[PDB]
């Protein structure tokens, strides 16, 4: 009847406006606060921009197609709606690829990449995704009818003419969804696996606020760490403590020797004793009452935390969060787009087997991805939370 039609129009109109105010909030929070305009978050802006176009155009023009069961906007409006709903949506998956390649390189190649992540290169990548998404889709959706010599799409319906054949449709699905998904899947489990992945050389890097040095500076950094270890083994006061310490805590001791020298650390007689006796809690409290904790409270708090827990938990906070954000993003994308692309896979090997009802549901399911991504920002990043509160 029409009782369900009104109910459908209400729900579709709900998620549409939630998408708009959910993404226009991210854009405003990006414009005002200049502290959220980083490299990774600059890519999230492209997602918000794309999802905004979806929430205000795509999700509203596809609602009408279900209610009226016909397309009453014209042939020009049909081809433009499809161009909009595809170019912006294809750029939305290119961003996820860039975001995934942005994090994987920061983990696999930390020496010659992290120091190259500028706002310029991050602004160019976004431009290339919007342009390439336009070139691959817009001339195909708009101009294909003229190349053929007629319009296949009958009056009262709306679909892409060059994707009329399920075989062509399937191949597009592989290159535009199945391939990007498998790539991001491989990357994610290499980023999540290589989280710790945490040696002394990068431990000092974080504490110094240090940066990636040249190839020669890494050989010099090794020669300095090895010498720092040898100096500890020579030190009659440090050697019995170092030998009793485990690999993670050994590095923390080397952190102090790098900073204060062998003799400097040797003065921590009571704390070094508590370390060898493995009284971590008491050693943490004692080390937190020295000059060292007041001269450099940040570097000390992490080294002391390392002593207390025996883990790298004080040097992985931001990188773990980076993966948890990407996790929520890829999970929201691979769950809302998979059913449609599965149906593209199925429809390739049979005729009348997938009802138009499921095609509309599978199509609308991809739309809610534009609604979840803004929530994923405030569900992980605590900086997006405070910004939305100010707005
Ligand atoms: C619901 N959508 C509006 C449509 C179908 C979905 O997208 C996808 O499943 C597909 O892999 C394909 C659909 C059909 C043949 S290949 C992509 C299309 C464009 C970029 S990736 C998600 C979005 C996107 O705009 C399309």
């Amino acid at each position: 009847t029409i009782w369900q039609v009104v109910f459908i129009a209400f729900l579709t109109g709900f998620l549409a406006l939630v998408t708009i105010i959910g993404n226009i909030l991210v854009i405003v929070a990006f414009k005002v606060n200049k502290q959220l305009k980083t490299v990774n978050n600059y890519f999230l802006l492209s997602l918000a921009c794309a999802d905004l176009i979806i929430g205000v155009i795509s999700m509203n023009l596809f609602t009408t197609y279900i209610i009226m069961n016909r397309w009453a906007l014209g042939n020009l409006a049909c081809d433009l709606w499809l161009s909009i709903d595809y170019v912006a949506s294809n750029a939305s998956v290119m961003n996820l690829l860039v975001i995934s390649f942005d994090r994987y390189f920061s983990i696999t190649r930390p020496l010659t990449y992290r120091a190259k992540r500028t706002t310029k290169r991050a602004g160019v990548m976004i431009g290339l995704a919007w342009v390439i998404s336009f070139v691959l889709w817009a001339p195909a959706i708009l101009f294909w009818q003229y190349f053929v010599g007629k319009r296949t799409v009958p009056p009262g319906e709306c679909f892409i003419q060059f994707l009329s054949e399920p075989t062509i449709t399937f191949g597009t699905a592989i290159a535009a969804f199945y391939m990007p998904v498998t790539i991001m899947t491989i990357l994610y489990w290499r980023i999540y696996k290589e989280t710790e992945k945490m040696n002394i050389f990068e431990m000092l890097r974080i504490d110094e606020g240090g940066g990636s040095g040249g190839d020669e500076a890494e050989k010099l950094f090794n020669q300095d760490v090895d010498a720092a270890v040898r100096g500890i083994l020579r030190n009659a006061k440090l050697k019995p403590v170092y030998d009793s310490l485990d690999a993670v805590r050994r590095a923390a001791l080397i952190n102090m020797v790098f900073q204060m020298g062998e003799t400097g650390v040797a003065g921590f007689t009571n704390s070094l004793r508590m370390l060898q006796q493995k009284r971590w809690d008491e050693a943490a409290v004692n080390l937190a009452k020295s000059r060292w904790y007041n001269q450099t409270p940040n570097r000390a708090k992490r080294v002391i935390t390392t002593f207390r827990t025996g883990t790298w938990d004080a040097y992985l906070i931001k990188e773990k969060k980076a993966a948890q954000t990407l996790s929520a993003i890829l999970l929201a994308f691979i769950i809302t787009w998979t059913p449609y692309n599965i149906m593209v896979l199925v429809n390739t090997f049979c005729d009348s087997c997938i009802p138009k009802t499921y095609w509309n549901l599978g199509y609308w399911l991809c739309y809610i991805n534009s609604t979840v991504n803004p929530v994923c920002y405030a569900l992980c990043n605590k900086t997006f939370r405070t910004t939305f509160k100010t707005l």
